[PDB]
């Protein structure tokens, strides 16, 4: 359970702006374009009701405001209800929400009431970050290092296998590693035997999980993980093309997936 903190979400508009430019640089597409490639969809001011939730750890400072900003950025007609929980859900439906957006400590979801489609943040995030990684314009081959094979990492790796990549997976939990190798057919990556990658997808809640031996100049590191998977020093040394943003890209993936 690695939950966002209010500090992760400070100046979310700038974080999203910067992530969008990096995505354009790496892939030639903006985030909307990535979403169009994945799902074939575009926004048309659909009304999105964002419902604060007091369950578990409770309301996270900046969370709903951040979803508010994220959804406006992508062209949705969004709003945040005054009431939380079930009273908030009611308020949202009654005020004409077409899509509901809400999270407890275990599930962040988007539910499109017009067409019944529903998205879970975890696979949506893994998929979009892996898609971004896969579209690095100047990569020499379909070879990608995946570090972290949990709720985000595994569907990301699955997506890459489906796009005919050689996927090299590592997870510190050896049982997760085994399951993923047998279910997905990924290559089990041994850090003691390192190679350089130009494409890396990382989804862990830990810092400095990408060692120097695995980097090449201008390599792409596409990572929803928090805190950052690579030190500032290694990032500067190898001119890493970092795609890393705390909420928006995954939220976009959810929303465009239910359109
Ligand atoms: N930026 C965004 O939009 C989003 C970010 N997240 C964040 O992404 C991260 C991953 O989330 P989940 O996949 O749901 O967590 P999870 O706990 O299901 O998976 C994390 C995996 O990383 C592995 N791991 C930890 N340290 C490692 C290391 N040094 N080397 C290799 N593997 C290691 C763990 O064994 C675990 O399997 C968390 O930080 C979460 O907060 C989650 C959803 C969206
Ligand atoms: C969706 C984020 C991305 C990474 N971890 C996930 C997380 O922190 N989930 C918990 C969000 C709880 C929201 C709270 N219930 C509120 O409504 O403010
Ligand atoms: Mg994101
Ligand atoms: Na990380």
């Amino acid at each position: 359970m690695a939950l966002l903190t209010p500090d992760d979400l400070i100046n979310i508009n700038m974080q999203l702006q910067k992530a969008d430019s990096a995505v354009q640089e790496v892939t030639g597409l903006d985030i909307k374009g990535i979403c169009k490639a994945l799902y074939g969809t575009f926004s048309s001011s659909e009304k999105v009701g964002i419902v604060p939730v007091t369950s578990g750890n409770g309301i996270i400072g900046n969370f709903s405001a951040s979803l508010h900003a994220i959804t406006q950025y992508f062209g949705f007609d969004s709003f945040v209800t005054d009431m939380p929980d079930v009273s908030g859900y009611y308020e949202a439906v009654q005020n004409g929400a077409e899509i509901i957006l809400m999270a407890d400590d275990r599930t962040f979801l988007a539910h499109n009431l017009k067409n019944g489609k529903m998205a879970n943040n975890q696979p949506c995030t893994g998929i979009i970050y892996a898609e971004i990684a896969s579209r690095y314009l100047k990569a020499d081959s379909k070879d990608v290092l995946v570090v972290g094979l949990g709720k985000v990492g595994f569907p990301g790796a699955e997506h890459l296998v489906q796009k005919d990549f050689r996927v090299y997976g590592y997870d510190a939990d050896e049982t997760l590693l085994e399951r993923a190798t047998s279910n997905l057919g990924i290559i089990p990556f041994d850090p003691a035997n390192p190679k350089k990658f130009s494409i890396i997808f990382e989804a862990t809640p830990c810092a400095n999980t990408i060692p120097e031996a695995v980097l090449s100049e201008n390599c792409v590191l596409s990572t929803p993980g928090i805190p950052c998977a690579i030190s500032e020093e290694l990032r500067d040394k190898y001119e890493v093309q970092l795609i890393a943003e705390p909420l928006g890209i995954g939220t976009a993936s959810m929303l465009y997936s239910v359109l």
